[PDB]
């Protein structure tokens, strides 16, 4: 019952996302800046358990496979990153959680004068899980989101009040690739 298609791209090289059936997508792309495009929710919650399944996640270089969303009141962009390809995300420790069979590392991370869902020049912390190995692809997965949420508590990382969308993505930096991803 997913109802919100993000599709956000710098403009640098082909970001190629098809919005398919139901909750699927596909992303081919190349030679990128940076882009975000996935299917997910108009509000996101903090008591969603995300579905996905993804049938390709085939990285050419840097890109996650990532649940991705914001708050605002304050401006937080948020993500769990399940996969990736050459390179892990991280960033400034706080912790680790379990949830969905895997182990996460929490980190947190600025932006200054970036790109936002609040215009094109924004500054904002980002809250990260990232898992610790690469989660198998291919077959059903969860996101227990509330899991995040609240670990994310314990360590001062509170989100705000005013939910903007949450969607399962392929998140990807000067990169190339393909994906194919179900979200429910």
């Amino acid at each position: 019952s997913t109802d919100y298609w993000q599709n956000w791209t710098d403009g640098g090289g082909i970001v190629n996302a098809v919005n398919g059936s139901g909750g699927n997508y596909s992303v081919n792309w190349s030679n990128t800046g940076n882009f975000v495009v996935g299917k997910g929710w108009t509000t996101g919650s903090p008591f969603r358990t995300i579905n996905y399944n993804a049938g390709v996640w085939a990285p050419n270089g840097n890109g996650y496979l990532t649940l991705y969303g914001w708050t605002r009141s304050p401006l937080i962009e948020y993500y769990v990153v399940d996969s990736w390809g050459t390179y892990r995300p991280t960033g400034t420790y706080k912790g680790t959680v379990k949830s969905d069979g895997g182990t996460y590392d929490i980190y947190t991370t600025t932006r200054y004068n970036a790109p936002s869902i609040d215009g094109d020049r924004t500054t904002f912390t980002q809250y990260w899980s990232v898992r610790q190995s690469k989660r198998p692809t291919g077959s059903n997965a969860t996101i227990t989101f509330s899991n995040h949420v609240n670990a994310w508590k314990s360590h001062g990382m509170n989100l705000g009040s005013n939910w903007a969308y949450q969607v399962m993505a392929t998140a990807g930096y000067q990169s190339s690739g393909s994906s194919n991803v179900t979200v429910w």
